[PDB]
């Protein structure tokens, strides 16, 4: 059995993440190379990698049932308070950990080593994320409502935190029906909740990710762009 | 006077070094490494909070300062509390020993640090150490601990009547080495942009704690981290 409108939803978020993503048959390996460069040149592609995905992000983002119905400054806080977290979430299931590919929502490919002058070590945390991850095996249905629940979650300054609350419980609901229904109508207790126990180990992930942003906004070699400041600015807790 | 003054204002807002609480210190190092880590955490924001009344006492002691604006009084305090928190503990303490002594008298060893103050008091403890051997006289250091707060600042109202106090404590600094010792003045006045330096660590470190929630800055914590990001 399912939920009402649980197939629809599922479907509507599959299509969502499907829609966003990079064209693995036709994927770009010009600068990937496994085994160097100034320091800016590697925080400015830090940088650029960040702000590219961005407004692909935000166009997943308003595919998502329900989510363009929300307040303009409800959409916002949703979005910036999970774009790191979605960020990281789509490039570990994007990429290859046992390979060190990197493989960015634009189609870029970069080896671990290219990237760890920009990202700091904080892409080795990225890499053993992706790795659990994907060592789970889940199915991009599975994938689209997790990527969809990092999203739509309590945030302290929402303006109408129920539509956000009830669209997280249809979320849940469907992402319940579809186990159940995938494994034959037998319940994972076990997969489910290590499912939804990714989300808060995505949370911790991205705080490390907004250290290197202070980090390197505070040693001042290359100034963000304005848009990462705001980022960091709008998502500062209480 | 003026050096007198700084001297005095120094010495009036600082523990007297036969008078040292040590009423919280450990030796034994299975015991400096102890307890949950939100009594280390509040610890630490206590030190820090603490400091606050002390470093504003002294700078009102300082001769100008008080006849600045007080918009000005307080965008030079509020800028350059975690730099005077630093620059007086690391002139203060015992790095050889292991010995952090706040400016309540209070000591800690450096293990019963990292608790609270994490990765950022071994670098404490090594800007204590470079400073130290450089044995800067009590003259010399109370005219560089006003030096960091009476310098250039985005927003003054009058920041030339700012300057002008500034190189007035420069003059009478150069005075005292001239008097009294190629020189130590040029790494002496180079310490306060490695100290500087040192200080962003510690935002670094409350920016940790703000995104661990554990136990969250007080106000006053909160509002200086905040009003020194650069936006
Ligand atoms: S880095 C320059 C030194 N001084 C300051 O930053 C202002 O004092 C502060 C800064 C940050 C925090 Cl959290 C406190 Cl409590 C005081
Ligand atoms: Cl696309
Ligand atoms: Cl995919
Ligand atoms: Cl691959
Ligand atoms: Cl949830
Ligand atoms: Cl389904
Ligand atoms: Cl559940
Ligand atoms: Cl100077």
């Amino acid at each position: 059995h399912h939920h009402h409108g649980a197939i629809s939803l599922i479907s509507a978020l599959v299509r969502a993440h499907v829609d966003s993503n990079p064209a693995m048959t036709s994927l770009d390996y010009s600068r990937f190379q496994a085994n160097s460069g100034d320091d800016t040149q590697h925080i400015q592609q830090f940088y650029d990698l960040l702000t590219g995905s961005m407004e692909i992000i935000r166009g997943w983002a308003e595919k998502i049932p329900g989510f363009a119905d929300l307040p303009k400054a409800d959409q916002d806080l949703l979005f910036e308070s999970a774009f790191l977290e979605l960020f990281v979430l789509r490039l570990a299931y994007r990429s290859n950990p046992v390979e060190g590919k990197l493989i960015f929502c634009n189609g870029v490919v970069l080896h671990r080593l290219q990237c760890v002058r920009g990202f700091g070590e904080w892409i080795d945390s990225i890499v053993e994320f992706s790795s659990n991850l994907q060592n789970m095996n889940i199915d991009i249905s599975a994938f689209s409502c997790i990527a969809a629940l990092a999203m739509v979650t309590e945030r302290h300054g929402l303006k109408e935190p129920k539509r956000v609350e009830e669209l997280q419980n249809k979320i849940v609901n469907t992402l319940k029906d579809h186990v159940t229904f995938n494994n034959g109508g037998l319940n994972r207790p076990n997969y489910l909740s290590k499912l939804l126990g990714k989300l808060p180990e995505l949370r911790t992930l991205c705080t490390q990710g907004l250290q290197r942003i202070f980090y390197l906004k505070l040693e001042d070699l290359v100034p963000p762009p304005a848009i990462i400041d705001k980022l960091f600015l709008d998502t500062l807790p209480f």
